């Protein structure tokens, strides 16, 4: 009764000093909401899973998971969004496997993203901390951690070298996405921690076009971890992120399904979620209009509309 | 003489604190006008029965009557009418005997109305209270009273529920039609309580086609009670509307019978009531314009012209 | 000589005082002409001898004479040059003899003509009050004043009504006309008094077609009394206008005889009274526009042309 | 040589400011032409005499002679020419011996013309003076000064009608013409007065078939005075025009005589002065365009062709 | 360890004590920056290479090389930029080779160009030390050193004239540039000293349109010496400063290289080198923007931009 | 050595007592400039040979020279340059000569010039004594010396009157300017004397439009004597200040010779001398500011500028 009421004061106070102490994002509820600065990873049920709408900046980000799995796609959509946003951009690359007409499918605007390939390990850490430090470099794509071999086995390293690059990080506001194929000092300086996998085929005819993808937030220092993601990455096409406006839209009742159309505010969309899907391709102002609709109602900030 | 002075002073008085202290129609004389926002039932005759010109918004309504009298029907037309207005409209349905073709007849748009067939008579509250607090309804009909089985049967209830209910109907502006078979609690939060009954048949040869309607209003308190309304309902029809403005038109001498013709401003709307009535049904800008001239000579407010 | 001189300034500014504060017509000189709002009596003649060129709006009139004289020919072509004008006239009868062929022939379109057949003199004012307040009426004709029998002897009454209608009839510009057979309270409310009779036949053979008819203005408050006109009235046809069109037009060098023949602007009507007459019958517009001619050189308003 | 400079430039001032003045027309030189509203007399002679092509308009005229020499004959050709015009003409006749079918043969239209035949001399002149005063009348004979008898006798009066009457013509622009048998205000007030006699005989065998006649120019207020013209008159056809047009036509070589045939412009108009004469008659278009081009070649204003 | 702190101390404040009493720059460090006012050289590299951004004003400055190195234009060009800087320059002249249609397009206003052509060598350094001493001229260029016989020679020159010369060019802040053909007192009487030379031939088919050329700073008393700058000097438009800004600024990052064109803040200059000078030659006011940011760049004073 | 030194000292000491004895003025050096009150002559040329810019108020004048040399324009230039300072004027007539035309076109106000033509020698002295002695006179101009004629040849004059008018003059500080035609008293009473004369016709073709004139000032009591000016007398216009300005202005740098053009400060005056001359007569502001530049370096004191 009244010990109820000392309890909750005794928890709020406590709550209220360990974040005061030790940092926002430091103890929070399984299922608390967001009250943030943010970059799109370009699918819209991944934003929602981060809880504060993208990842967050002038963080690490960790996203590991097997090979096409969907880790590069995620990345170059990051990088698209963070240009969308007037960001410059910088890709460190140790993978040799990168693909510009793919990454311009996404929407990367290659002319203005800064490109590296480094000749060890130690060389790529130390190449995006000048980045960072510049003051100018909105968000760098590391790709990839196991790739990152030592000048001596060429002829620790992570963990001193997050040490200085977090510190750099800091003072920017740059945000920095490590890819991992499947490292340990990561763990512990990432903010962000994504578990890629492969759940399916997406199939025409015999034809495989795509992937069912499960995104997982494993660790989360600015909302709370363990939500997960489903979307499908189209070959070609990335994450299908107009299927999931449609999806999520019904699913919260924005969106309407009369019969066989999709609808919003009382106008058609498409027959079908094929059609509706290619229709909010070609109106993007309408698709983001609905996203953020989406977005709202669950608790989740919005992006730049216009 | 200052007898009758001091008299009337002291009336006038009485009735002004009166309604002060415990609200508009609290008193009333039985033949008073009114100076109100109000939907149409679909009967120009039943409208001006309810003083202010259909039922009161933000307000309880009873209807009931024996079945087939012609409650649904003034139920479909009102919610017609709300579309008109452009409100959204919602059926709560523990009857399962809607016809949506003879909706539709009666101007209901299908695409826009929402509806409900609920597991008992707590949920059928419960959900009519969810839309209602929504604050995006405009009408909620609700059928029928009788049928609102409680759970332990099925396996005081409209008492509280009514309480909780018109707290939310209050605040939103919500109308809420209930439509009850021949519910107690309801005879004293009901604003308007409507008793229908057929009659009369009307036929074609030996093809009865319709039914003469009779509605007492029975509690009004937004304008004076115990009005009477009687107008023809015609099977797949409805309320035979332009027949009430052509008869009530001519009644009160702003539509002309000549010889054998309806006529209105000098020129002819039809040779005999049924010709007359079908060139207001083509012409339901004409119907309007007539019949808000009625309304006004009455002292009626109007309907929507335009 | 400076005795003329005052003298006549004298006799101005007395007449002009006289106007001021007993109101215009209370003092005229005989043969004064006009500076009016009027409706035709179909009688070129009549319009010239009443000053004003018709009956004036807005006032009592009496007309007066023994039966078959004219009278209720005058008053139903009032009725058609009224409703010519736009007007709503109506008929007040305790006689019972109207022929509606004769005042369609007469050009009263009987569509639009109001009727009433008073149970009693008293009933047969009161409705005359009560179409004169409407607002809506321009012209009564009441039919006729020795028939106005009081309710008491069917089982001053003229002078109480006629206090209270000339009330509204000074209020809604409302022209009143009384029928008299040949009533006391009518010679001091009346601003005209017009004492029609019959003074010859007109023949055919030995067959009588028509009427010679002398009105005299034997009151006139809106331009100077007793001026007369003679004019033949037509069994089936009413006032021969056309004939008065034709012999005043001559008579005041409108209109020219040449040889046989009539002719205006040059231009032949027919030869001889009687087919110039029908030309002007089925030449409105012309005699309208000779008609006009006449009027302006007598110095009387003109009517509508087109 | 400086001297006749000098001398030339004090006259023209003169003739200037005596103009200015005392009026156009108060000092001419004899033989000057013209630079005037005019109406043709008939005879192409006397109208090249006038100076300014016929009677001037706004003015009175005098034409004397002896009887029988041709003035009545050419007051009517000036009616005729008035009428042609579309101008009102009057006859005020004190002579009772008008010949109409002879005036019909000039050309005069007796269905316009006024007559009057006056009581005495000073009621004609009145009844001219309101004719002039009407400002619709356009020329006005007068027939005859002698004639003129005072009332007085019957059982100065020109000088001072002729006072009034000038007044009245100078206002309304009336040509009045008085024809005097052989009248001294005339002298003055006339502008122009021509004296016309019969000079010779034209004969037919022994029958004499016409005269010949010259008028002179006694007084000219509009061009110069004293000017001649000699024409024929024939019984029955008034002056001779078209063998005026064709004397002088061929005079002035603007008409050819070609062995015995008379033509114009390359074209045979007739075989001797009769055959050509009738053409003339025939084709009064023609006739007019070449009295034109003939009035053109001695300065003398045209008259309307078409 | 606290030796290298005291040594580093000890030798700060020697540094600090010799500027103090021997003057700024009697002792730099070989790659030391600035922290001055200057003219330009019209040369980009030049102007880094001297340090301060151009030729120390009130100073001596001495230009040296074989004939058709670059002597010439560099002066002309060091005056055309201090009258853009408002200044009021003068060329004392003993070779009597001036070109100016070259000086014009070199950017000199010959109309403010005050010119000498002296009898003798000391005539020639009176006339100087005169214009130093009149406090209103800016820049003085003598050309040339050996052309500067003395005057029993036409019939120790250069060492007592620049004692009294560099006593003037203190006291006014002139600027004086000797050229001189390969002046020892010189050596050490100027501030700057700049060795010039033709390293090779530029090219347009076969025919030689221009000079790559070569400047070394060989003394410098304002920043470092022994800086070199390496551009083109082409017949007819001196050095090419365009390419330089073009080269040295794609060189430190300011300006882009995308595929085929240069670009600069995300705008295309023009399609290869060329297209690109064309385009700055035509846009100045860019032109400077650029170069003054590559200034800042390398440590080095901006000009004026506007 | 210590000779010149003592030599030196001796040589000051006796100039500067000499002045404090004798008068400033007494013993000068021929090359001598000025440390002053003056009157303009209207000749530039002439202000600067007088040396203090202008005759001396509060002193003796005398100009002589043969006649049409200049002296009488001299004069009213001067009177024109007092009246501008808002100086009163006087001119002693005995010449009878003055054209007043000439006088206005030299700038004199003659609204403002008192004017006396005295009956004797005699008399125009003691005119001349009285109008110095009131104090409010403030420039006299006697014109002439030989008119001067005693009364007892009419029927040392000079000498005692200019003793007595001396005195008055140094108390009231009048200028007096005698005119003599080519007087003794005067020679030594004068503070300053200048000989005119023609030297030169100026022409246009083979009309003399002018004449080229010298004056020298052979006495000067108030800077050094012997100074000589040339400049041209324009028929209508006396001295081409304009001229002058341009003349010594180029001569002294201040003004440029561009070409065929004259500029200042930068801006064209006109092309050639005269249309120089005009713009600098448009533009008496900037004349003035030229001049006054002109007579700072020649050591003269300015004029008015405003
Ligand atoms: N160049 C490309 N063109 C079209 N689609 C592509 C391309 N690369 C990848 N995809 C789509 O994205 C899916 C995952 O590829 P992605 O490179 O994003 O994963 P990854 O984890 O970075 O891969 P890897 O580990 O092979 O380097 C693929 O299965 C394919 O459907
Ligand atoms: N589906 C339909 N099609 C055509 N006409 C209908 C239909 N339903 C009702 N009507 C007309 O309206 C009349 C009354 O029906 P309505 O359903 O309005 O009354 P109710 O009181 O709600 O009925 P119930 O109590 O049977 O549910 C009927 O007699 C019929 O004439
Ligand atoms: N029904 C008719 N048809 C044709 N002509 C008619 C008719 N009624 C009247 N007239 C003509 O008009 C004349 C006068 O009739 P009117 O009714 O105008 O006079 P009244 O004074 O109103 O008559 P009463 O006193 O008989 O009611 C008649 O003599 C007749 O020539
Ligand atoms: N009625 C006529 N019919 C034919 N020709 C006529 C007629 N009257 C006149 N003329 C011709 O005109 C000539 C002159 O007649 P006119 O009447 O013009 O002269 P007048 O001076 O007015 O005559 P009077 O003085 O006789 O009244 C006659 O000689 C005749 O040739
Ligand atoms: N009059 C000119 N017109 C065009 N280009 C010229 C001209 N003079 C010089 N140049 C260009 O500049 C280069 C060097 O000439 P400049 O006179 O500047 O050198 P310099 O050392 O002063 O010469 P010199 O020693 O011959 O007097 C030439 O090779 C030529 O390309
Ligand atoms: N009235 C005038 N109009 C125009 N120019 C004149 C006039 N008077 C003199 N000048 C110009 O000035 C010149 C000298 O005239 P000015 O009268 O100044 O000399 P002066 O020595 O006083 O003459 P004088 O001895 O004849 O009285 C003339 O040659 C003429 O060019
Ligand atoms: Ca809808
Ligand atoms: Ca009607
Ligand atoms: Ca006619
Ligand atoms: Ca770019
Ligand atoms: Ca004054
Ligand atoms: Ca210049």
């Amino acid at each position: 009764a009244a010990n109820n009421s000392e309890k909750s004061k005794a928890l709020a106070a406590a709550l209220a000093q360990i974040e005061k102490q030790f940092g926002k994002g430091s103890v929070m509820r399984m299922e608390d909401g967001v009250i943030i600065q943010a970059v799109s990873t370009g699918s819209l049920g991944l934003d929602i899973a981060l809880g504060i709408g993208g990842l967050p900046r002038g963080r690490v980000i960790e996203i590991y998971g097997p090979e096409s799995s969907g880790k590069t796609t995620l990345t170059l959509q990051s990088i698209a969004e963070m240009q969308k946003l007037g960001g410059t951009c910088a890709f460190i690359d140790a993978e040799h496997a990168l693909d510009v007409t793919y990454a311009q499918k996404l929407g990367v605007n290659l002319n203005d993203l800064l490109i590296s390939q480094p000749d060890t390990g130690e060389q790529a850490l130390e190449i995006c901390d000048a980045l960072v430090r510049s003051g100018a470099v909105d968000l760098i794509v590391v790709d990839s951690v196991a790739a990152l071999t030592p000048k001596a086995e060429i002829e620790r390293l992570m963990s001193q070298a997050l040490r200085k690059l977090t510190g750099s990080i800091n003072r920017t506001n740059t945000t920095v996405i490590f890819i991992n194929q499947i490292g340990n000092a990561l763990k512990f300086y990432a903010s962000v921690r994504l578990d890629i996998r492969r759940t399916g085929s997406i199939k025409s005819g015999d034809e495989v076009i795509g992937s069912e993808t499960k995104v997982k937030v494993v660790k989360n220092k600015v909302a709370p971890p363990f939500r997960e993601a489903h979307f499908d990455i189209l070959y070609g096409e990335g994450t299908s992120r107009e299927g999931e406006i449609l999806d999520l839209g019904s699913e919260h009742k924005v969106v309407e399904k009369s019969g066989a159309w999709y609808s919003y505010n009382g106008e058609r969309i498409g027959q079908g979620k094929d059609n509706a899907r290619n229709y909010l391709k070609e109106h993007p102002e309408l698709a983001r209009e609905i996203e953020n609709k989406v977005r709202v109602a669950l608790g989740v900030p919005e992006l730049a509309g216009g």
